[PDB]
């Protein structure tokens, strides 16, 4: 009996922003005027001009291998 | 008995923004005027001009491989 | 008995925005005027000019292999 | 001008299991035998004899009133 | 001008298990025998004999009033 | 001008298990035998005989009043 399995396989995730070219990106002028506002609960606010954003909660990788020889 | 399986396979995810060209993207002017506003519950706000956004909760990658030889 | 399966497969997902060319995209001028508004529940708000957005919850990848030799 | 609306209303939900009588309910004998099982997947398993279960995602209640007098 | 609106209303949820009688409820004998089992992912298991269960994600209650007098 | 609105209303949630009678509930005998088991991921297990369970994520209560007099 000769048990010689070969795993030579590849398991790859490429997730998010990759290999992109951004040549001279111009964000515009941004003006925010706020007067006499009331907030009675949680506020989360973002003000910008140019943003690049990547989260990637994903791209997770999972390999399970089992080898049994019974005689 | 000779047991010589070969896995040479490739298992790949390419997820999100990739290999893109963004040549001279121009965001416009943004003006926000807020006056006399009332909010009684959670506020989440974004103000911008030019955005690139990739989330990728996906692109996850699962391999299961079982070998049994029973004599 | 000779057991010699060969797996040489490719299992590939390409999901989202890829290989795109965006040449001189111009976002327009955006003006938002909000006066005397009342909100009694959750607000989620986005103001922009030019956006690129990719979510990709998908593109997930799953391979299962079982090899049995019983004698 | 006299503005004297009277609201004496009831808005009621009764949802799930209520006002029931269960007299000497007898669960049977339960035997589960599991041998040589393989699971490649999420397993959610319940073994019991006698159950009473109420979920009630519903029964939600919503009342909106607006009173305007303009002169 | 006499603005004397009256609210005397009731807004009620009764959700889940209530006012029930369970008289001598008998769970049976439960036997679980598990041999040589393999699990490759998340397992959630419950073994019992007699259960009473109430979830109630629901039964939520929401009242909104607006009163305007404008002159 | 006489603005004398009266709220005398009630806004109530009764959620879960309440006003129930459980008279001599009998859990049965429970036997769990496990031999030669393999688990490769998170296990959550509950073994009991008699259970009473109430979660109640719900039953939430929300009242908004706005009173305006403008002259």
């Amino acid at each position: 009996i000769v048990y010689k399995p070969v795993d030579l396989s590849k398991v790859t995730s490429k997730c998010g922003s990759l290999g992109n070219i951004h040549h001279k990106p111009g964000g515009g002028q941004v003006e925010v005027k706020s007067e006499k506002l009331d907030f009675k609960d949680r506020v989360q606010s973002k003000i910008g001009s140019l943003d690049n954003i990547t989260h990637v909660p994903g791209g997770g990788n999972k390999k399970i291998e089992t080898h049994k020889l019974t005689f």
